[PDB]
Order: structure tokens, then C-alpha cells, then sequence
């Protein structure tokens, strides 16, 4: 835009790209999003706009012009992506993976109750800042990373439910410990796949109508669900126990957001200071 001075181009979504800029008036650094051009979303957008949340990222405003629209939000100076690979020598301390997996936990109990979904969860769209917190970026409205896509999303469910954050929060919980992406896919199928060789090929006892559903194949090998204590070893127990009940296959078993804050794993949380190279 013309009220906008672009400083740089820090991401591009499957939507659009996202920019760093200042407001040339008020003098406000923010991000901004454009995307290029319905009377639906909109609504479902400019809704977005009264979440308020300390742990997800405000969005200022929404300008529709020119067949191009654009999102306003509250700068964060990095990412978690960014952050991992600056921590992978020495690795995120326990009580910071503690404090940003409490306040994730958070955001999400708060949408989920607001009924909205993120639907895309991944390191790059969880932002920090340098006083410790860690907000939720980037809503998906109703090369594509596929390391933290929820498997019933895999197999064709038509549906989503909150369960589908849950899941990558997991993922992403896992990756923040071992400093490794846990299941790494790089094609649908060899996504499914990876997850199934870690946590065994789901079946009608563990996810009672898996094999109605829409891509599921009688033909999808069968794999024996590996050792927890090989997945995350770093991890103690009660972060063990928190991630089993985070990657549960059946959508309904798996935790929410509100019953996962209350597990024995935060009950030393605190909110340490990030060591943030800006
Ligand atoms: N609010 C906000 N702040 C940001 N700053 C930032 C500062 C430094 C770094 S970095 N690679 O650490 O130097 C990264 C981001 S981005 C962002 C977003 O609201 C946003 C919008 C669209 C996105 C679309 C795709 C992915 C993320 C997205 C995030």
C-alpha cells in the first residue's frame, strides 16, 4: 500500500505474502499480510479481529482494495523455526519447551472455545518475543509443509475438529525436545506412513472407524507401534505421558487444550527469558 513502507519480506503462506513494514504516519513496525484476489470469509476474517489473547498474535486491521487484501498485525521479532536452529547446538532449555508449550495451550484452549481452529500449526507461524511469550500466527481459514498435519486430515476427513491443533502442537513439542522433526514426510503418503511406523498402523481398536474412512486402504502396510521411550529420550515421563495424549490417533481421544494445561507435566511451569539474537 501507499500508507505502508515495506522493510522486508519475512514469510509467504500458501495465501499470501508477509511483510514486514512501518506505518508511514504513526510510525508502527507491523506485518503485513497481502493476499491477491470472497463475501464470506470476510466475515470469518474481520471476526478474527476481536480474539484477544495474550498468547495470539492481534490482528490490527483488515483493508480489502484493489483486488488485494491485506492483514495488519502486532510485529513479533522471530519465530520459533528461526529460534530451534539458533538453539540446536546446545538445545531449547526444559523450562522454556515448558513455558511456550503452556502458552500455546492456552491460545489454543482460548480459539477452541471461541470455536475457531488454526488448522496449520508449524514453528514458522509461532512467534516470540524477547520478554518470553509465544504467540499463535497465522489462522488457516476454512513447498507445503506436511511434518504436523493430523493423520485423520491424511485420510480424508471432511471435517476437522480442534483435535487437529492439538496434534501439530505435539508434533512441534516433540521437535523442540529432540531437536529433530518427528515425523518428517515429504509427500502425503510418506507422511502417513512415518506416522504409522512410530505409532503403529491404526486400526478399529485404537480408532474405531478409521477404516471407513475416505482414503484408508485395507491395502496400508502393517507397522507395530514403536517405543515411546525411543521417541522423545530426553523427555521425563510426565512430558512422555503429555505427548502420548497429544498424538492420539482417534480424534475424540486425543486431549484438548483446557484438560492438557492441567496435566502433571506444568506443575513446576514458570516463564523464563529467551536468549533472542535479533
Ligand atoms: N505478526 C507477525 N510477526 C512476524 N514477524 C516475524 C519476525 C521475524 C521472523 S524470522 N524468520 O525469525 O526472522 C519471522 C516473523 S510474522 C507475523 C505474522 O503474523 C505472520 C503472518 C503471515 C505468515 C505466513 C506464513 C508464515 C508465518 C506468518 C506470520
Amino acid at each position: 500500500m501507499e500508507n505502508f513502507q515495506k522493510v522486508e519480506k519475512i514469510g509467504e503462506g500458501t495465501y499470501g505474502v508477509v511483510y514486514k513494514a512501518r506505518n508511514k504516519l504513526t510510525g508502527e513496525v507491523v506485518a503485513l499480510k497481502k493476499i491477491r484476489l470472497p463475501s464470506t470469509a470476510i466475515r470469518e476474517i474481520s471476526l478474527l479481529k476481536e480474539l484477544n489473547h495474550p498468547n495470539i498474535v492481534k490482528l490490527l486491521d483488515v483493508i480489502h482494495t484493489e483486488n488485494k487484501l491485506y492483514l495488519v498485525f502486532e510485529f513479533l521479532h522471530q519465530d520459533l523455526k528461526k529460534f530451534m536452529d539458533a538453539s540446536a547446538l546446545t538445545g531449547i532449555p526444559l523450562p522454556l519447551i515448558k513455558s511456550y508449550l503452556f502458552q500455546l495451550l492456552q491460545g489454543l484452549a482460548f480459539c477452541h472455545s471461541h470455536r475457531v481452529l488454526h488448522r496449520d500449526l508449524k514453528p514458522q507461524n509461532l512467534l516470540i518475543n524477547t520478554e518470553g511469550a509465544i504467540k499463535l500466527a497465522d489462522f488457516g481459514l476454512a513447498v507445503v509443509t506436511l511434518w504436523y498435519r493430523a493423520p485423520e486430515i491424511l485420510l480424508g476427513c471432511k471435517y476437522y475438529s480442534t483435535a487437529v491443533d492439538i496434534w501439530s502442537l505435539g508434533c512441534i513439542f516433540a521437535e523442540m525436545v529432540t531437536r529433530r522433526a518427528l515425523f518428517p514426510g515429504d509427500s502425503e503418503i510418506d507422511q502417513l506412513f512415518r506416522i504409522f511406523r512410530t505409532l503403529g498402523t491404526p486400526d478399529e481398536v485404537v480408532w474405531p472407524g478409521v477404516t471407513s474412512m475416505p482414503d484408508y486402504k485395507p491395502s496400508f502396510p502393517k507397522w507395530a507401534r514403536q517405543d515411546f521411550s525411543k521417541v522423545v529420550p530426553p523427555l521425563d515421563e510426565d512430558g512422555r505421558s503429555l505427548l502420548s495424549q497429544m498424538l492420539h490417533y482417534d480424534p475424540n481421544k486425543r486431549i484438548s487444550a483446557k484438560a492438557a494445561l492441567a496435566h502433571p507435566f506444568f506443575q513446576d511451569v514458570t516463564k523464563p527469558v529467551p536468549h533472542l539474537r535479533l
